[PDB]
């Protein structure tokens, strides 16, 4: 029993964390194999211009007391890839993906190369992600753990004026309308992951939370409908098959789950609470759920 | 900016994790140097929990029945020994991944991560508080016995907690890494409760300094309280006591954003007597209490 925001263990992330300094500006770097990547930003634009006055030895690399020998470097994308002559022996079994929102992921928070702490978060309908990073955090990472395979699919890059934050994939492509430079920016108007929020109510029921429950069941189309009013993203079909095992395990239909999560819009929760919180918590997906009521290893 | 449930991250834990064997159970241990330490109801079965004899069942086992698996690899108990309710299994071999470590002994309001394991491999890690009532909430299930909980401040890895059982309203009860419970627990099957939990007060208090010190404001108040006059009406709420020594921790806080503690207990107050009214404080509809002061600071600063 019990249910926490969980992230997936770190470990093999941390052999992989690097600090990146280039002149006064020093971030973190992810070391896999004989690259290091990291936000473009540590040679600060005209990137390109900026990136043809540097030579190796401008960038410092540390690998905890160690220094790396930087023997080239190139730009992909917002993402900085320093070759180096030592290939990392920590390197796990990885892959670099790019991820929608409302998926989530684990953040390894790093500050000069070293990592703080491990925390669970959602790239949000709006692509921030809402973390909890200060200055020389850019550059840490954003991962999922598929069996023994790491998929990375966050590097930071910056804060937005709201204390939201933007960053890229792994390949340097930003999530959402964002860019690397010093202007006005604003993320746009954010909206609750609908499916996230159904996994995290059948989660609750699996713990034995039913009081939100109800006899009744609604349409798709009504449900979104309701949920276009509450600031809700639409839930689709395929939304709906991916709750089919929490469906047939606790014996409520999505639907049935969709006019329990329709009252709880409409009327609130009343002085209730819903595994310990008051509010719909939308940064747990469908296999989040089950991956934590089943217990899968890594 | 931002505050978050941050954990400490779990690398230096994973490289200890090693999974117990004794006859039919199943459990994780903590590998550290040539030990590995585990619950010592590992060596019971389901019928033996309503009143084992732990010394009985011990003397009956050779180091052959226990069979500890680290990966791929099973290593040799080559010594048993039993220290309060954890068992500890000598190995003929020290683990190369062994951390700087200690053991610490916590007390109810502290916070410590918790690497999640089954089968002696890690599936999660997440951010704990020791409740005022000894035990954690938790996110447990069968095999999990043995996870560990810790903070990792500097290089060093402080265990301070190692899990042993689930009560009957789903909460967790454990014991430090020298086999002493938290709580009035004991690793037997009879009918324990967990006393009525409280809302840990200094933490609800460093957790409105992080949301001062993150531009959220709106809930403080012209007011302030004598110390006496805020513990009679938090005593109403289910809240703990707040001492001295909490109005003193709280001192760097309170220097730091400018609001004296006292000042900040009257918005606490405030907030128990009148709820939030739709709004938030740091992304939350509840008073959130498990961050200590010292982890507002350290996720706020540095
Ligand atoms: O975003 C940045 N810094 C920080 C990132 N994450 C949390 C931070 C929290 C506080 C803080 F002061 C800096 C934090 C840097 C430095 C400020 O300006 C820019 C502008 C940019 F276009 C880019 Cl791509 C990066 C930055
Ligand atoms: O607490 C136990 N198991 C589990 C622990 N943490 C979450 C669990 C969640 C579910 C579950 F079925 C077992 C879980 C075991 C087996 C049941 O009985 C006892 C009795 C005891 F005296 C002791 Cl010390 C341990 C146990
Ligand atoms: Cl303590």
């Amino acid at each position: 029993s019990g249910f926490r925001k969980m992230a997936f263990p770190s470990g093999k992330v941390e052999g992989c964390m690097v600090q990146v300094t280039c002149g006064t500006t020093t971030l973190n770097g992810l070391w896999l194999d004989d690259v290091v990547y990291c936000p473009r930003h540590v040679i600060c634009p005209n990137y390109e211009d900026l990136l043809i006055r540097k030579s190796n030895h401008n960038f410092l690399v540390q690998a905890g007391n160690v220094q790396l020998r930087v023997i080239g470097h190139s730009m992909q994308n917002c993402v900085l890839k320093l070759k180096v002559d030592t290939a990392n022996p920590k390197t796990p079994k990885y892959k670099f993906v790019r991820i929608q929102p409302g998926q989530t992921f684990s953040v390894l928070a790093c500050y000069n190369g070293s990592p703080s702490g491990v925390y669970q978060c959602a790239m949000r309908p709006n692509f921030t992600i809402k973390g909890s990073f200060l200055n020389g955090s850019c550059g840490s990472v954003g991962f999922n753990i598929d069996y023994d395979c790491v998929s990375f699919c966050y590097m930071h890059h910056m804060e937005l004026p709201t204390g939201v934050h933007a960053g890229t994939d792994l390949e340097g492509n930003f999530y959402g309308p964002f860019v690397d430079r010093q202007t006005a920016q604003a993320a746009g108007t954010d909206t609750t992951i609908t499916v996230n929020v159904l996994a995290w109510l059948y989660a609750a029921v699996i713990n034995g939370d039913r009081w939100f429950l109800n006899r009744f069941t609604t349409t798709l189309n009504d449900f979104n409908l309701v949920a276009m009013k509450y600031n809700y993203e639409p839930l689709t079909q395929d939304h709906v098959d991916i709750l089919g095992p929490l469906s047939a395990q606790t014996g409520i239909a999505v639907l049935d789950m969709c006019a329990s999560l329709k009252e709880l819009l409409q009327n609130g929760m009343n002085g209730r609470t819903i595994l310990g919180s008051a509010l719909l918590e939308d940064e747990f997906t469908p296999f989040d759920v089950v991956r934590q009521c089943s217990g899968v290893t890594f």
